[PDB]
């Protein structure tokens, strides 16, 4: 009994120390995740200038400069130490720095994806960190379910292609997609579609003449798809769409620089510009809106250890009372 | 020179042995990546009826079952041990199970993001595994890029959600989003957004009178996102949207389980599901998707193998003949 409050007691002081330290990491954390917000919010403004045609040669490989501090500002932030010396986003891997980049030329994550769980009341464990694979690394690419690049072929027109969406989920279906532009036996330019897995989509034949003809700024849609292509392109232009995959803020941003730095002075060049802007611009924004999950995440668990911190002094001006009732029957 | 084409057929038979095993390996991983496929595509098929309003309650308390079976036909999937006896998707940590279920009750990975390259011609590194964090736990929810649930406030009504999706990048903004459905002064049934960040977008005004009214299954757009709202709600009916957040297969399916358990035989009970069904569609397919991403990424990889074995052939072929050459010297 008395022996037994004690060791309660003792609980409690640990309880209450678990949470005291576990409000502060969480709160130093939702500083840097705030900061990261501000260099993402930045990288925004920028992607957008790179789609305007306005700006000269030199006045876009200058972002391309400002666009590597940023880069590497999330890096540090990625990179960032907490109270102790040891890394906040590596996981359980305390002091291996989570985030740098291999000879291959690729930005990898060399920590895990472990959280430490800490009791703050008696049956309520909530977790004082989160880790790098999740908030830096797995993002998906295009507008979050299919990206669209060029092909190896590079293209002669002036074609560009929206981020688009899928508008029927149920009929949805992933694939590795060709858009091919070419030519009715009229003479009319026209738009094709196949994928390795549905052979031809658009349209069922293949053949050219039963092919429906591009209307500038036109939406085209399959298998659950829509985009809207824009500008003029030549016959065997082509653009690949294709499941998006994970990808890390890190090289949307390295792709950002190496977009801001191709030629940009002919309006063809121009134009294989913009298909890869309006990509660029969804991955930014996924990331942005990636982090803000992962601070509404964050903020929901504050809000679970303010609560620990009322229920604890309730379980101890609870344990107070027995000792007082108990120590009366003395 | 001899004792260094002597050294170079050592690093030679080394790059074809590397070759061999990977060639291996990733094989044995595509057909297992192919088998998850296959889980998923069932999952489909599953959670498609799930939305259909002619099932019994008994009919679907038995497809909860079917999806508990392949939920652990996942799970075995995750945790395979490739040709050594060690698992094939925790990373480096060789020897440590990658996917298991604490008490908490959610799923965690107990692995790393670690790839092994391996070097398979004088300048080819390759990877010869994936990790889980990647195949199986990073998946966006929602739609990808935003996602659908009810408050804590059950809804009275027989509203339903669409998935939607983000139809203006440009426009977009991630935020916590109340959708709150309400009266008019006249009394006709209105429709209000309001969100953490943004304060009130549907109306800028917060007004119940400068607000739009609801059209059933009309679309309703705010910030870049577009949705389909069905049924017939009462006010005070709400539910919330935000932005995308990680979230594993495994949970995904733990949720078309307790879904396929709900109350389904009042009209109301009815809709509470489709509002969740949309959802768990989207997610069945952004992992169907995903996944397929992962498989694309191995073939280019045994492409790039396919090419080692014709080059480190090439590159011998060509020793031999500097051995004959220079053997002849002699």
């Amino acid at each position: 009994q008395i022996e037994l409050i004690k060791q309660r007691i003792n609980n409690i002081e640990l309880f209450q120390n678990n949470r005291q330290a576990a409000d502060s990491a969480l709160r130093l954390e939702e500083g840097i995740l705030s900061n990261a917000v501000n260099s993402l919010h930045r990288l925004r403004e920028i992607q957008i200038q790179a789609g305007n045609p306005s700006l000269s040669e030199e006045d876009r490989k200058t972002l391309a400069v400002e666009a590597q501090a940023l880069l590497n500002q999330l890096l540090d932030y990625a990179n960032t130490k907490d109270s102790n010396g040891s890394y906040m986003f590596s996981g359980s891997k305390s002091l291996t720095q989570p985030v740098s980049l291999n000879l291959s030329g690729q930005y990898v994550y060399n920590g895990d994806s472990t959280q430490r769980f800490q009791a703050v009341t008696t049956s309520l464990l909530v977790a004082v960190n989160d880790t790098g694979d999740n908030v830096f690394m797995r993002i998906p690419s295009g507008n979050g379910r299919f990206a669209i690049r060029e092909t190896l072929t590079p293209n002669t027109g002036t074609a560009s292609v929206s981020s688009g969406s899928v508008t029927n989920e149920a009929a949805f279906v992933p694939d590795n997609y060709t858009m091919t532009f070419a030519l009715n036996s009229q003479g009319n330019l026209v738009v094709m579609v196949s994928g390795t897995l549905s052979g031809n989509v658009i349209p069922p034949s293949g053949l050219p003449d039963d092919a429906p003809l591009y209307q500038e700024g036109s939406a085209i849609g399959f298998n659950g798809m829509e985009m809207v292509v824009s500008g003029l392109p030549k016959a065997g232009d082509s653009f690949s769409i294709s499941p998006a995959k994970n990808e890390s803020i890190f090289s949307t941003v390295q792709r950002m620089i190496n977009n801001l730095n191709k030629p940009y002075t002919s309006s063809v060049e121009k134009a294989a510009t913009q298909t890869e802007n309006n990509q660029l611009l969804a991955q930014i924004d996924s990331a942005l809106g990636h982090i803000l999950s992962v601070q509404s995440d964050l903020g929901a668990r504050l809000n679970q250890l303010e609560t620990a911190e009322k229920a604890n002094n309730d379980y101890l001006d609870i344990s107070a009372a027995t000792l007082k009732k108990l120590r009366e029957i003395d």
